[PDB]
Protein backbone atom coordinates (compact mmCIF):
# COMPACT_ATOMS: atom_id res chain seq x y z
CA UNK A 1 0.00 0.00 0.00
CA UNK A 2 2.65 2.52 -1.19
CA UNK A 3 3.43 3.10 -5.07
CA UNK A 4 6.47 4.26 -6.77
CA UNK A 5 6.51 6.63 -9.15
CA UNK A 6 9.63 9.30 -10.15
CA UNK A 7 9.90 12.25 -8.41
CA UNK A 8 8.23 15.56 -9.86
CA UNK A 9 8.73 19.39 -9.16
CA UNK A 10 5.58 19.58 -6.81
CA UNK A 11 7.34 16.60 -4.64
CA UNK A 12 9.99 19.21 -3.23
CA UNK A 13 8.88 20.76 -0.57
CA UNK A 14 7.50 17.47 0.89
CA UNK A 15 11.30 15.64 -0.07
CA UNK A 16 12.53 18.67 1.90
CA UNK A 17 10.62 17.98 5.27
CA UNK A 18 11.60 14.38 5.20
CA UNK A 19 15.36 15.02 4.36
CA UNK A 20 14.65 17.62 7.83
CA UNK A 21 13.15 15.02 10.24
CA UNK A 22 15.17 12.05 9.68
CA UNK A 23 18.83 13.08 8.61
CA UNK A 24 21.46 15.54 9.84
CA UNK A 25 22.60 16.45 5.96
CA UNK A 26 20.20 18.78 4.76
CA UNK A 27 20.34 20.17 1.60
CA UNK A 28 19.03 23.84 0.08
CA UNK A 29 16.23 23.78 -2.26
CA UNK A 30 18.07 24.66 -5.34
CA UNK A 31 20.03 21.22 -4.54
CA UNK A 32 16.98 19.28 -4.95
CA UNK A 33 16.25 20.76 -7.84
CA UNK A 34 19.62 20.69 -10.15
CA UNK A 35 19.19 17.11 -9.17
CA UNK A 36 15.56 16.64 -10.19
CA UNK A 37 16.71 18.44 -13.23
CA UNK A 38 19.43 16.50 -13.94
CA UNK A 39 19.63 13.26 -12.86
CA UNK A 40 15.55 12.99 -12.69
CA UNK A 41 15.42 9.45 -14.54
CA UNK A 42 16.39 8.11 -11.31
CA UNK A 43 15.17 9.95 -8.79
CA UNK A 44 12.03 8.14 -7.07
CA UNK A 45 9.59 9.12 -4.58
CA UNK A 46 6.97 6.28 -2.57
CA UNK A 47 3.71 7.46 -2.40
CA UNK A 48 1.06 7.07 0.50
CA UNK A 49 -2.58 7.66 -0.17
CA UNK A 50 -1.28 11.59 -2.09
CA UNK A 51 1.65 11.77 0.45
CA UNK A 52 4.98 11.43 -0.20
CA UNK A 53 6.69 9.17 2.64
CA UNK A 54 10.20 8.36 1.04
CA UNK A 55 12.51 9.39 -1.56
CA UNK A 56 15.85 8.57 -3.13
CA UNK A 57 18.25 11.47 -4.92
CA UNK A 58 21.02 10.33 -6.92
CA UNK A 59 23.92 11.75 -8.60
CA UNK A 60 25.10 10.41 -12.07
CA UNK A 61 29.33 11.19 -12.44
CA UNK A 62 32.18 10.29 -14.81
CA UNK A 63 34.91 9.19 -11.96
CA UNK A 64 37.66 6.20 -11.23
CA UNK A 65 36.53 3.44 -9.93
CA UNK A 66 35.81 2.07 -6.46
CA UNK A 67 34.71 -1.39 -7.92
CA UNK A 68 38.53 -1.99 -9.96
CA UNK A 69 41.95 0.13 -9.74
CA UNK A 70 42.15 0.82 -13.69
CA UNK A 71 43.77 4.21 -14.49
CA UNK A 72 40.44 5.40 -16.97
CA UNK A 73 37.62 6.77 -16.17
CA UNK A 74 34.13 4.89 -15.97
CA UNK A 75 30.26 6.01 -15.41
CA UNK A 76 29.05 6.13 -11.80
CA UNK A 77 25.92 6.74 -9.93
CA UNK A 78 25.56 7.78 -6.41
CA UNK A 79 23.02 7.28 -3.86
CA UNK A 80 23.65 11.20 -2.64
CA UNK A 81 20.55 11.08 -0.26
CA UNK A 82 17.74 8.13 0.99
CA UNK A 83 15.02 8.20 3.53
CA UNK A 84 11.69 7.13 4.55
CA UNK A 85 9.84 8.51 7.10
CA UNK A 86 9.83 6.14 10.51
CA UNK A 87 6.19 5.60 10.31
CA UNK A 88 6.63 3.50 7.49
CA UNK A 89 10.25 1.89 7.62
CA UNK A 90 10.40 -2.01 7.53
CA UNK A 91 7.92 -2.21 4.77
CA UNK A 92 10.28 -2.49 1.97
CA UNK A 93 10.41 1.08 0.92
CA UNK A 94 13.94 2.00 0.90
CA UNK A 95 14.56 -1.43 -0.73
CA UNK A 96 12.42 -0.41 -3.67
CA UNK A 97 13.56 3.32 -4.15
CA UNK A 98 17.11 2.05 -4.41
CA UNK A 99 16.48 -1.32 -7.11
CA UNK A 100 14.35 1.38 -8.80
CA UNK A 101 16.86 4.29 -9.04
CA UNK A 102 19.87 1.32 -9.44
CA UNK A 103 17.61 -0.03 -12.44
CA UNK A 104 17.55 3.81 -14.13
CA UNK A 105 21.16 4.40 -13.68
CA UNK A 106 22.02 1.32 -15.14
CA UNK A 107 19.53 1.44 -18.40
CA UNK A 108 18.79 5.06 -18.61
CA UNK A 109 22.20 6.28 -17.56
CA UNK A 110 24.69 3.59 -18.64
CA UNK A 111 26.68 3.72 -15.29
CA UNK A 112 28.56 0.64 -14.50
CA UNK A 113 28.67 0.89 -11.20
CA UNK A 114 27.36 2.82 -8.02
CA UNK A 115 28.21 4.33 -4.36
CA UNK A 116 27.30 5.93 -1.62
CA UNK A 117 28.70 7.06 2.14
CA UNK A 118 27.27 5.96 5.41
CA UNK A 119 27.83 6.85 9.06
CA UNK A 120 29.71 3.80 11.05
CA UNK A 121 26.82 4.12 13.68
CA UNK A 122 23.67 4.03 11.31
CA UNK A 123 23.30 0.20 11.71
CA UNK A 124 20.12 0.24 9.76
CA UNK A 125 21.39 1.48 6.63
CA UNK A 126 24.67 -0.32 6.73
CA UNK A 127 22.24 -3.39 7.26
CA UNK A 128 19.86 -2.26 3.75
CA UNK A 129 23.21 -1.82 1.53
CA UNK A 130 24.49 -4.83 2.64
CA UNK A 131 21.44 -7.15 1.46
CA UNK A 132 21.56 -5.05 -1.82
CA UNK A 133 25.31 -6.49 -2.47
CA UNK A 134 27.31 -3.15 -1.21
CA UNK A 135 30.34 -3.69 -0.25
CA UNK A 136 32.72 -1.56 2.11
CA UNK A 137 35.47 0.15 0.01
CA UNK A 138 37.02 2.53 2.30
CA UNK A 139 36.93 4.07 5.66
CA UNK A 140 36.13 8.15 4.94
CA UNK A 141 37.76 9.85 7.94
CA UNK A 142 36.06 13.10 9.89
CA UNK A 143 33.76 12.81 6.92
CA UNK A 144 30.36 14.03 8.42
CA UNK A 145 29.95 18.33 9.76
CA UNK A 146 30.17 16.57 13.70
CA UNK A 147 33.24 14.63 12.86
CA UNK A 148 31.94 11.29 12.29
CA UNK A 149 33.56 8.42 9.89
CA UNK A 150 31.98 7.05 6.49
CA UNK A 151 31.84 3.73 5.28
CA UNK A 152 32.59 4.32 1.23
CA UNK A 153 29.93 1.23 0.06
CA UNK A 154 29.91 0.20 -3.96
CA UNK A 155 28.93 -2.40 -6.06
CA UNK A 156 28.51 -3.29 -10.02
CA UNK A 157 25.46 -2.58 -11.67
C1 LIG B 1 22.17 9.42 2.72
C2 LIG B 1 22.77 8.02 2.69
O1 LIG B 1 23.09 7.55 1.62
S1 LIG B 1 22.69 7.00 4.13
C3 LIG B 1 21.31 7.54 5.09
C4 LIG B 1 20.14 6.51 5.02
N1 LIG B 1 18.90 7.14 5.44
C5 LIG B 1 18.65 7.46 6.85
O2 LIG B 1 19.49 7.18 7.72
C6 LIG B 1 17.35 8.14 7.26
C7 LIG B 1 16.76 7.39 8.52
N2 LIG B 1 16.48 6.01 8.21
C8 LIG B 1 15.62 5.62 7.19
O3 LIG B 1 15.03 6.45 6.51
C9 LIG B 1 15.39 4.12 6.97
O4 LIG B 1 15.62 3.47 8.22
C10 LIG B 1 16.27 3.50 5.91
C11 LIG B 1 16.36 4.40 4.59
C12 LIG B 1 17.68 3.21 6.43
C13 LIG B 1 15.61 2.09 5.55
O5 LIG B 1 14.25 2.33 5.25
P1 LIG B 1 13.25 1.05 5.19
O6 LIG B 1 12.14 1.28 4.20
O7 LIG B 1 12.72 0.79 6.56
O8 LIG B 1 14.14 -0.20 4.71
P2 LIG B 1 13.54 -1.57 4.16
O9 LIG B 1 12.10 -1.75 4.60
O10 LIG B 1 13.62 -1.55 2.61
O11 LIG B 1 14.40 -2.72 4.78
C14 LIG B 1 15.12 -3.63 3.98
C15 LIG B 1 16.21 -4.28 4.79
O12 LIG B 1 17.03 -3.40 5.30
C16 LIG B 1 17.47 -3.89 6.78
N3 LIG B 1 17.03 -2.92 7.72
C17 LIG B 1 16.34 -1.80 7.38
N4 LIG B 1 16.05 -1.13 8.51
C18 LIG B 1 16.56 -1.83 9.56
C19 LIG B 1 16.56 -1.59 10.93
N5 LIG B 1 16.06 -0.59 11.73
N6 LIG B 1 17.15 -2.46 11.76
C20 LIG B 1 17.75 -3.59 11.26
N7 LIG B 1 17.76 -3.83 9.92
C21 LIG B 1 17.16 -2.94 9.07
C22 LIG B 1 16.81 -5.03 7.02
O13 LIG B 1 17.65 -6.20 6.75
C23 LIG B 1 15.62 -5.01 6.05
O14 LIG B 1 15.20 -6.26 5.75
P3 LIG B 1 13.89 -6.82 6.49
O15 LIG B 1 13.07 -5.66 7.07
O16 LIG B 1 13.07 -7.55 5.52
O17 LIG B 1 14.30 -7.75 7.63
CA1 LIG C 1 24.12 8.11 7.44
Amino acid sequence: DFTLRNARMDDIDQIIKINRLTLPENYPYYFFVEHLKEYGLAFFVAIVDNSVVGYIMPRIEWGFSNIKQLPSLVRKGAVVSIAVLEEYRRKGIATTLLEASMKSMKNDYNAEEIYLAVRVSNYPAIALYEKLNFKKVKVLKGYYADGEDAYLMARPL
